[PDB]
């Protein structure tokens, strides 16, 4: 399982798309994901969150016509999930936050 911030940012830029250990939240919830549980590991041994659109509502990632932003978890294992995450946009701009989307850096 590839879940660290350069393991990932590498992975996307080169194959364009998330490692296998992968799922989206709806995918997660089809295997009997309970969030307020912090179950993920218990359903779904292994895998963490991502894949999702993220919807740059407040603007704090550089907009663009035609570009999408999708997030996934970070240093996750099990119990509940922390405030790790990496976002990458569709031309393959990569950012992180360790605070739950409160601030953002770029890594890659």
């Amino acid at each position: 399982v590839i879940n660290t911030f350069d393991g990932v940012a590498d992975y996307l830029q080169t194959y364009h798309k998330l490692p296998d250990n992968y799922i989206t939240k709806s995918e997660a919830q089809a295997l009997g994901w309970v969030a307020s549980k912090g179950n993920l590991a218990d359903v779904a041994p292994g895998k963490s969150i991502g894949g999702d659109i993220f919807s740059n509502r407040e603007g704090k990632l550089p907009g663009k016509s035609g570009r999408t932003w999708r997030e996934a978890d970070i240093n996750y294992t099990s119990g509940f999930r922390n405030c790790d995450r990496i976002l990458y946009s569709s031309d393959w701009l990569i950012y992180k936050t360790t605070d739950c989307y409160q601030t953002f850096t770029k890594i890659r």
